[PDB]
């Protein structure tokens, strides 16, 4: 019985983040909100995606009514679709803080940066799934200011030159927020 | 000596659901009943499929003579056919309760939704299995009342472009009802 | 009249409702005791209400004796598929020969197995399995004057727990 | 209605199906309510099967009135050598005159003798004691338009251990 | 059903014969039911045997509606100097209209108190006081078809002692 | 060090069969016999199988002096041959009480019912095996009456549209015997 995602984990090292902490009080409740949204659909066309996962429009509506909001877990997946096969594709995956000037072209110039082969040969097929480091990162996604070292998500794609027909992999982010504190704003819709 | 069957479990999260409180009374007899049932054939066209495992003919039927049933296990299971190795086909799955407004087209955009790409000599084509979190869903799938927290089941399925002779794959649900209390009806038939 | 097993102040209603006048025209009748004249109008006041007691009844009349005439009852959980084309399909199952000329005698009665389905006619939420009458009349192919018999729902309901509606009438 | 002595869960499942329609021409009758429609269909997905309560009843009709009709039953072990041309040369023997005419009343019953017969009707093993029933119609000389009676077959069956079969329908 | 007070491995054996078929002449019949059919190839391998249950029955039939029926039964210890045509001026008396014209209905009971009469059946010595039927048929001025009703005995027998006889047939 | 056969375990449900017990004496000697019978040759022409365990020549041959005999351990396998590899082949099996109604055609919509991609992609090659639930079925193959909930083998094959030259897999039931009380019959052959 084995597990059909597959793990490629980001090199690591220790960087702290400048956090500001609730003015002394009550603590207030919280709740936790999973999600997962869509990142990229390359596979025919070289194309490179660099998103910051503060504002994933996923993100963006779920704490549309909290004013405090961290996340708890975020990751990527590649998910190789019935064209991968066919069509071996490179991908380049790498988290940074949205506060680090790098670019998607350069993954492989970057610490983390990884390169992946999805699809193509033996076993280039199962979902990879790169957990986002929020141990390096700054999980805080909505705060009180606006924070710098947010994650961000970044994406290279090597399409093959003789693209397949349709897409050869899904990139999807995904994650579990914590948020709380009511934002007192109009709820009419 | 290893297990002919590959499990891609459902990402969860805490979500209760309320119920119907046992009715003041003596413990009434009960029995547990198995089931598997088709739900899919493809591999060859395009098609999504959105059922609630409430109303699935091997429940369906196992619960007719009940006015409850509940559900003890429940899981939906991918076996590759013999077109599978030649036709990679793209299988998505998401469990969620037949309350939440998700549609198979929209899978990979809803937290649990996974994209399986099953087939292509070049891997793995033992059966994969989505156990589905009855954490989440609201097991009772028959009772007095009509709960809508029910297990629903959603697949989307994008086939090859060039379509292979017969469906590379078949997908099934599988689980145990837990009834009990019968329900006085025609059993002519 | 079978077998199978399987703090707030509250009051008891007796009650009796018309629910079939017939023995003139076959004809089904599938209705839910839950909402019968004499349930809707007595749980009217409360927000709970559940049934101690039901039972149908055929009282034979003037016509019966000169008019044999076939009437068919079954007692069935509201949230079930049966149809009264189909009683003695049922276990409810129950047929009778109303007014089996020259017979006589008190109505016929047939107690609703409630040990079997949701008796809470009333609640705050909305149930079922709740008690449903399944009756099947089957008039003599040459018409009476008048009904053979009339059928009536006959109960007591436990409610409890007023609702703040319009005591007006 | 006689005398003479002599941890997996289950369930309880209770019946009721029409076994013989008649009144319109003389006829004998020898099921075995082991395989009968509702008892087929309800142990369908177990591999033991048994009766918890069983019984027979016919319900006279409209022409039970116009047409008097004989009508025997008799509960009798399957492994028996009795024919229902010979019900009340039986033990179970039992005879009506249903629709006795302008007679009406609710459907006669006749209390299988279960402990007195194998009522597992569905098992491991295939067994000979198991109940069946035995009818014997004789119509009025001159047939009725229909038929007299209803005869069916009503019990309670008690089941346990899946039986691994298809479930689609 | 009236009143009036004052080892060795056996088994039971229940049983039911047809006494008499009736209707269609006045008759009158005193049988002891010590020596009817049934009785007699049952004890036929028992030095002992005993009446468990005793009682006479009448299967009213498809003719009782066209011709109604007096009849009279009476159990008396046969040791007794009571005839038929003196039912009702004895304690066991019993009278009915079997075939009530349009009646219907089971067919008439008529437990015998054993509680009154020596119930050994078959024994070592020859008894007197045995159970012995009355049966007092008077059928309709206008003959009927057929008979308007059989007769039967049922009861249960407690027997033991083999009797060492011939078990060819 | 791998072994080299590969394991499909069939979904179990408790389900206790009725089984006469010997009549009050002194218990008899009793040996256990090996055996593998042939069930299938497909590959090439779709092509059904549904065989009683309690009857096949191997078992009938066995228990030929003895009027008791159990199923100690049963069980089918699956092994591809040279064809396997070039002709990927549907097979279905699913093991079922002798007294149950379903046909092979209905292997999917049992309980059990599974269904395999025998060769064509990677890793489809290695003997497939799954074990008869014993648990579940009435091991009594031989005794004093004749049982119905004994063991019974279902099979579909869905042979490749351009069939191959040769059967693409052999199917064989195996297992081991235990029977005793000798059958006083005329040994003179």
């Amino acid at each position: 019985m084995e597990i059909d995602k597959e793990l490629a984990p980001q090199d690591r090292t220790v960087t702290v983040a400048t956090v500001l902490p609730a003015v002394p009080g009550p603590s207030p409740l919280t709740i936790k909100q999973p999600f997962q949204s869509e990142v990229l659909f390359a596979g025919t066309k070289d194309a490179e995606a660099s998103l910051t996962i503060a504002n994933i429009d996923s993100v963006s509506t779920l704490t549309t009514f909290y004013r405090h909001a961290s996340l708890e877990s975020l990751w990527v997946t590649i998910h190789p679709t019935l064209q991968a096969p066919t069509f071996p594709t490179t991908v380049g995956v790498c988290w940074v803080p949205a506060q680090s000037p790098v670019t998607p072209a350069q993954i492989t110039k970057t610490y983390g940066g990884q390169i992946f082969c999805i699809g193509g040969a033996i076993q280039t097929l199962s979902p990879l799934i790169v957990k986002c480091p929020l141990e390096m990162m700054q999980p805080r996604v909505k705060d009180s200011i606006q924070y710098l070292d947010s994650p961000k998500l970044l994406i290279s794609i090597t399409a093959q030159p003789t693209a397949p027909p349709a897409s050869t992999c899904i990139i999807t982010v995904s994650g579990t927020l914590s948020m709380h504190s009511p934002l007192i704003t109009d709820t009419s819709t």
